């Protein structure tokens, strides 16, 4: 047959999923995607004025401890050595983050030893036992105490969520969020870089395969019919949204999205970093991405005096907008369990499997989608296909 | 022959010759070393209390630009992928360091950007123009101002040198030393890292070859005439005292010594940073290392309540001290000058070789000793072996 598995969405999971049938089942897939682009929200592309690489759908950082997944995505890019680092201004200054004894110093305005660091949170957050916490804000002091939280943490997470932390979850803050050394490093994982020739080309690397067909620009709305008519017995994976895909029967599931505002300007450098959030009230936007700074291997290549910087704003996803993240209300994980029903059924029925972020109604890191994906293949697909 | 090859001091430099004679002419090589180790100052060792690992003869941190040594090195060993980062005490804080947008903001009070920087930069060190400056502290000031200098260059560099700055030459500044960005690498170098089990093992390695020969706890001088009227016309590649070796006939040759406090305390985190520096005049060492924290991915290795500090005192180098840095007065670079031409008489009528570090009278970074090595054995050893 022409193909022999459908994937739809060319994000992180269909792409994984894809080549893997591709390569070591040695099957036909075909990928159809809505958007012009391979890679879903992870694609890059240069910004025309400056040459710079940029993102349109967020800022993509890569990270993992899962070696797996490591020497997986190592077949199709190389990464650079990046780490990334985070600064966070606050009342005109930019502190060191996260909170660890470089910011400490900064704000209590004298050098914490590690031991006196641990004594300085235990008196700050006695107030509140985190064991009686009621909600984020409540969570947050009861870990860190008032002077911490309410420069760092209240405001951003208001301009974050649009909510006041009064009436966020206590579960928001699980763990103690304050190094008591000088490690700035933003993540934790064993393996950390970004694609050395940028988003695009390693993501259209995983699709270029004799045994892989791509269909951009369609909608598996429009066409599917048609397709599975060709080969009836064909499984699909979908991981489109999985409310739209029931004609949301069961109702609309909840998404926060994020509009970015991207600018150039007639400097060479902004602000010396890749990321600065912007900590307080005053500023409406969370943060300010400047993207040369997360490729500086590159600098003979970026102009001299121009950069391209993005802000950053978080509010409810409406109709048109992009679904970025999953809002979990109650309401939301009431209709998710059935729309869960619904997909198990519907893979029984019609050989159609639903995975990755919107598929699921789940955020999923990179690492995490291509896990999730691996997993799929091996345990479902795998046998699908045979 | 018992050997074709004597090699006279087991540093980097004297290492690299004896590896490349051994493997890539298949000559006998017979290593002539007087401490009771392979490796020169760049040995390190476990702290029997702790087992941290820790050196006697200076903290020794790899990096390099050049790929040949780069590659070369890694023949021998893997490398962690640690970044130096230091800091600077000053006044009770410590300071982002080197000097660039983070310390520039702790120190004046609040966020400077890149463009902003430059010219707070430009006004602060206006005073004196560089080309007028008669002296280090003229210099320092002439580029970045008093203010900075006092704060972070004065006393740290009188500690260095146990000389007054407005004593030390101009010359001894080159280049602008702040930064117009958060970037708080302390070296520039494409390549850098710590051998994965550590400098002994690596160092070990070099020197484990079926045709190398290692006579420790050996000093040169006292077995000489013996070992070359074994076979006469072996040619000696010497890294020991340049002025020694030549029975100091045209004077010593001036050097700097370090004295190492080192002490176990009964916490598992001292600073919570590989090396902080003091910079202010009320504390004689001019910094702190503690040694766990240039292997965080041995830290379920290193004891939970102890560390390893070490304290560093600069001083002249008597007889007993290890010489470490050549102080290049005037009379100096004379006798220098003079033993030079002794030692290239020594190599035509005798066939002994000088190199390294106290060989040559020149402070060598490994990987630049190693880069010295190659060239001796390529443009004068290849040669005179055949
Ligand atoms: C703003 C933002 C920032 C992020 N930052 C990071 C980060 O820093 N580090 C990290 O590891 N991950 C990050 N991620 C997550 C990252 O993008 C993952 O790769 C992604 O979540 C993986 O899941 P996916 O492949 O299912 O999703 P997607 O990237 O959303 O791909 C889904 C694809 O399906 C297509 N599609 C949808 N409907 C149809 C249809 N009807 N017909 C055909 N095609 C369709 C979509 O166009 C899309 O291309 C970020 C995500 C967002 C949204
Ligand atoms: C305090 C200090 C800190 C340093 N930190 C760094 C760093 O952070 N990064 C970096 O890249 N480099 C560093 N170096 C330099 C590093 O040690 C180099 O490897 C070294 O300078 C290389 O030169 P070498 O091999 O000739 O010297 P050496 O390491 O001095 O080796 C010379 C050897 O010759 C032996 N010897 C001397 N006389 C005799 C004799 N009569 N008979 C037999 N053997 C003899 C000595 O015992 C010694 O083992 C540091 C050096 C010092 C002193
Ligand atoms: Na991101
Ligand atoms: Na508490
Ligand atoms: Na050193
Ligand atoms: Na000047």
């Amino acid at each position: 047959s022409d193909f022999d598995l459908i994937v739809v969405g060319s994000g992180l999971f269909g792409l994984t999923v894809a080549e893997r049938a591709a390569s070591q089942l040695g099957k036909k897939v075909l990928i159809v995607e809505k958007r012009s682009h391979l890679g879903g929200n992870a694609y890059s592309e240069a910004e025309p004025e400056t040459g710079i690489e940029i993102h349109k759908y967020g800022a993509h950082l890569f990270h993992t401890s899962n070696k797996r997944v490591w020497d997986y995505v190592n077949q199709f890019t190389a990464f650079t050595g990046y780490q990334h680092r985070v600064f966070a201004m606050h009342n005109g200054t930019a502190y060191q983050f996260p909170m660890g004894l470089g910011l400490i110093n900064q704000f209590f305005g004298r050098y914490y030893t590690p031991d006196e660091a641990r004594e300085l949170i235990k008196e700050q957050s006695a107030e509140i036992d985190s064991k009686d916490a009621t909600n984020l804000e409540e969570k947050a002091i009861s870990l860190i105490g008032r002077p911490l939280y309410e420069a760092f943490i209240r405001d951003y997470t208001a301009k974050q969520w649009q909510t006041d932390p009064k009436e966020l979850p206590a579960g928001n803050i699980t763990r103690l969020p304050v190094r008591y050394n000088f490690d700035n490093r933003y993540f934790n994982d064993t393996y950390e870089g970004l694609p050395v020739d940028g988003y695009a080309q390693w993501l259209s690397n995983m699709a270029d395969h004799e045994n892989i067909e791509v269909r951009l620009d369609t909608d598996w709305f429009e066409v599917r019919e048609d397709l599975r008519a060709q080969n009836p017995e064909a499984p699909v994976v979908y991981t489109g949204p999985l409310d739209r895909y029931f004609d949301y029967s069961e109702g609309h599931l909840g998404w926060r999205t994020l509009d970015f505002e991207t600018e150039v300007l007639n400097t060479g450098d902004f602000q010396g970093t890749p990321v600065m959030n912007y900590n307080d009230a005053e500023f409406p936007y969370t943060r300010i991405h400047e993207f040369r700074h997360f490729h500086p291997e590159r600098e003979d290549r970026h102009p001299k005096d121009k950069t391209v910087i993005m802000k950053e704003y978080s509010r409810f996803a409406e109709e048109g907008d992009e679904p970025y993240y999953p809002i979990n209300t109650p309401s939301d994980r009431e209709m998710l369990f059935k729309y869960r029903e619904l997909a198990d059924a519907e893979t029984e029925s019609g050989k159609v499997y639903f995975g990755g972020r919107l598929g699921t109604y789940q955020y999923l890191d990179m690492h995490m989608a291509i896990a999730s994906a691996l997993s799929m293949f091996d345990n479902k697909l795998v046998d699908a296909l045979k």
